[PDB]
């Protein structure tokens, strides 16, 4: 796909058999999803964004399907205003910015 | 150009006599820059990210040069930890996401 930016780059992702909408977010280093349950061990962590720091649960080596492209990587779960796919996963689907 | 996402997509922007480093950020609706004293009328605004909201000043029709490309639009100004080029300006340079 080529995705233009007149609207939010929202795509459907598959994670744990769940379908969610997420924002392709080149300004995010990391992928952060709203509160959900994922299996396996996790580490408590903190990350900062525009309005300060939040607490997240860090899940590693999680399979996600983004627009039919399969990635396996780190997913942070916590109180994000929207599901954001960060660069850790955008790189795995071969995503670039072009102009 | 094509910009990969292995690293933060930082680029040089010019606005007035000031050069700045800013993020090409598909996750940001509007452009937001750190402390600067722009001319003309502005409106107060609140924008939300991870961690909550910050107050900014909305300046409209501001000329900006991004990677040699002259552009013109809204620039928000406030205590962002990083300068962000938002979709409002990315569209004007014909920026797309591709994978
Ligand atoms: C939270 C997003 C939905 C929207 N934002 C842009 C977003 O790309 C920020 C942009 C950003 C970038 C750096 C610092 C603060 C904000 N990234 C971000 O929060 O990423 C976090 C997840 O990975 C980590 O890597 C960077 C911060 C962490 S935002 O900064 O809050 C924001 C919101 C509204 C506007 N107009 C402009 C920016």
């Amino acid at each position: 796909p080529q995705i233009t930016l007149w609207k939010r780059p929202l795509v459907t992702i598959r994670i744990g058999g769940q379908l969610k909408e997420a924002l392709l977010d080149t300004g995010a280093d990391d992928t952060v999803l709203e509160e959900m349950n994922l299996p396996g061990k996790w580490k408590p962590k903190m990350i900062g964004g525009l309005g300060g720091f939040i607490k997240v649960r860090q899940y590693d080596q999680i399979p996600v399907e983004i627009c039919g492209h399969k990635v396996i990587g780190t997913v942070l779960v916590g109180p994000t205003p929207v599901n954001i796919i960060g660069r850790n996963l955008l790189t795995q689907i071969g995503c670039t910015l072009n102009f």
